[PDB]
């Protein structure tokens, strides 16, 4: 019924794939800018602050125990309900219905795209452009659309949607995809088409003029939501580049400072810092790998980083578990210069309790 097999008569390119590119696709529950649990393409799950509530809503919708993770197809099914609702709203809108009806399927998708971005009221203010679309005056419509604040706000997306109105083709999307594919092919593993391996990751850093071992590259992996350090999947590369709005190394190079500035927000750094643990280990974290990554991410934040290094080098080798990783940031953020405000009854890991004692000689 909601079976995507019901849509197999359509084109492979569709409004879903369009918005997957223009708005992005998350396959795991995340919080939106307003802090609400969301999944797929901007599908609100609940306003409830409870993640379990979010997951129950998702299971109701998907029809299985999702654990808050869905497939792309499932995301499309959620999205398809959203689209149907949006289209019904278009059809209720005196200002949009005529244009919508007049349009072919590809251009409807462009219109639906505009409604998703800016809402019916937003789209309905494009009175002239809409009229031109209605009149099949595509070039004029295209020109007029480009004069707008919309275009200024999101030029990459807007130019794609406008190209869609202008041509009635998916050419903007096919072109973007092709460009990323040709880019990707520069880095893909010769023996596994669907990932970038060690050599490709080097080449990628080389093209970015980055030390493979620098924090910038970790920050990029974080933005690309990469799963693990040893490889870089096609999906991660494509979703990353699309999400960051980059179709070139040139463009991605430019984004890196912007990712750094994002890390100035403590919540965002927390996300990054905790991401790092997951990314670093093999599917706890090897102490040597932990130290390496700690030296990268805590440099300049953790006032006791050098001591921490010394402490861990003298301390008998042991795996680092997630909560130990996680809490070190809390420590680092909390702790006074002389550690005088340390709470030995704050349930810190034993490693951090140990560290505080070990650090007393340097403190004094
Ligand atoms: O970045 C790595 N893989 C990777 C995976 C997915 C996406 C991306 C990218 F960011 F490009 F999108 C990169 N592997 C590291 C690079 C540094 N060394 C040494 C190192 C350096 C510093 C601390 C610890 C280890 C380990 C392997």
């Amino acid at each position: 019924s909601q079976d995507l097999e019901n849509l197999y008569f359509q084109g492979s390119m569709n409004i879903f794939e369009m918005l997957r590119i223009d708005e992005g696709l998350r396959l795991k529950i995340y919080k939106d800018t307003e802090g609400y649990y969301t999944i797929g393409i901007g599908h609100l799950l609940t306003k409830s602050p409870s993640l379990n509530a979010a997951k129950s809503e998702l299971d109701k919708a998907i029809g299985r125990n999702t654990n808050g993770v869905i497939t792309k197809d499932e995301a499309e099914k959620l999205f398809n309900q959203d689209v149907d609702a949006a289209v019904r709203g278009i059809l209720r809108n005196a200002k949009l219905k005529p244009v919508y009806d007049s349009l072919d399927a590809v251009r409807r998708a462009a219109l639906i795209n505009m409604v998703f971005q800016m809402g019916e009221t937003g789209v309905a203010g494009f009175t002239n452009s809409l009229r031109m679309l209605q009149q099949k005056r595509w070039d004029e419509a295209a020109v007029n659309l480009a004069k707008s604040r919309w275009y200024n706000q999101t030029p990459n997306r807007t130019k794609r949607v406008i190209t869609t109105f202008r041509t009635g083709t998916w050419d903007a999307y096919k072109n973007l995809r092709k460009k990323l594919e040709q880019l990707y092919n520069r880095y893909k593993d010769p023996q596994d088409e669907n990932k970038i391996g060690i050599d490709g990751i080097q080449q990628f850093c080389d093209d970015l003029a980055l030390d493979p071992a620098s924090i910038s590259v970790l920050i990029i992996a974080w933005k690309f939501r990469a799963a693990t350090q040893c490889e870089f999947s096609k999906q991660e590369f494509m979703d990353g580049m699309t999400e960051l709005g980059c179709d070139s190394i040139e463009k991605l190079k430019a984004q890196i400072p912007k990712m750094e500035q994002e890390l100035k927000e403590p919540g965002r750094f927390k996300d990054f810092y905790q991401f790092t643990f997951n990314f670093a280990k093999n599917p706890g974290l090897d102490l040597e790998m932990a130290i390496a990554y700690w030296n990268l991410v805590l440099n300049g934040r953790f006032k006791f980083l050098d001591l921490w290094n010394k402490f861990l080098l003298e301390h008998h080798k042991r795996s680092i578990p997630k909560d130990t990783w996680n809490l070190l940031l809390d420590f680092s953020t909390m702790i006074a210069d002389d550690m005088s405000n340390y709470d030995e009854e704050g349930a810190w890991p034993v490693l951090i309790d140990d560290f505080v004692e070990f650090a007393r000689p340097q403190i004094a």
